[PDB]
């Protein structure tokens, strides 16, 4: 039967332009605001997001919580020839979702889907997915895994100095545990960029966390 990720993507399909990114990111917002509400970034967050990407042109992107391809679509477009974004999707449908999404996109060579949880797939990157280091993380996936999440990538030796993480929801819902962690260790220089959520009517906010490298042990 139909689902609201198989109506978000017919939308797309219908009135969107295949190989213009711009145009489904459009279509999606457009859909989104005004004829069935989503979990979805938003144009707002998304020129956060944009100028994230400018700023540090990461070369290899993970991405947590696909969802229906939004974030995908917005990061992917930016990205250079030979860079890849991986996103990590949990469940089945909203991957073969994002899949087409980005297909229609014309993206779908820049990018990578993962299929399964976070904490299964983060420590398969080195062996299976030809990974050294990430240049950034967009965490968009449940909100009580930013925290353990960020500490397995760390553990995993997937963070090098200088790599970004971008989470979203930090404050609506909030994720005061990764916060709390990021902003205190001397591992994260961290940034808040707030946006509004206007359909919420109440602020939320980005955060951005500048991996500096492991602590020093003492001498
Ligand atoms: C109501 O149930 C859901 C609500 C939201 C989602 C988002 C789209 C999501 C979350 C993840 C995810 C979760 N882990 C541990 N690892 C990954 C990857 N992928 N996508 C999925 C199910
Ligand atoms: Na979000
Ligand atoms: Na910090």
């Amino acid at each position: 039967g139909d689902t609201k990720e198989q109506r978000i993507l017919r939308y797309v399909q219908q009135n969107a332009k295949p190989g213009d990114p711009q145009s489904v990111l459009e279509a999606i917002d457009t859909y989104c605001t005004q004829k069935e509400w989503a979990m979805n970034v938003g144009d707002a967050k998304g020129q956060i997001m944009d100028a994230v990407i400018r700023e540090y042109s990461p070369s290899l992107v993970l991405e947590l919580g696909a969802y229906c391809g939004y974030s995908a679509v917005r990061m992917a477009r930016l990205l250079q020839p030979g860079a890849r974004l991986l996103t990590m999707e949990i469940n089945p449908d909203c991957a073969a979702i994002t899949q087409q999404m980005l297909n229609f996109a014309g993206l779908q060579d820049k990018v990578t889907i993962l299929n399964g949880a976070s904490q299964d797939l983060i420590p398969q990157l080195k062996k299976k997915y030809d990974v050294d280091t990430l240049d950034m993380v967009f965490l968009d996936h449940w909100k009580d895994r930013y925290l353990p999440d960020t500490l397995l990538l760390e553990e995993c030796g997937l963070l090098r100095k200088g790599t970004v993480l971008l989470a979203d929801n930090v404050i609506v819902p909030g994720t005061p545990d990764f916060l709390a962690y990021v902003r205190g260790s001397s591992s994260f220089e961290c940034t808040h960029y707030s946006s509004y959520l206007e359909y919420m009517k109440v602020v939320d906010g980005l955060e951005k966390a500048i991996y500096q490298g492991p602590s020093s042990p003492d001498k």
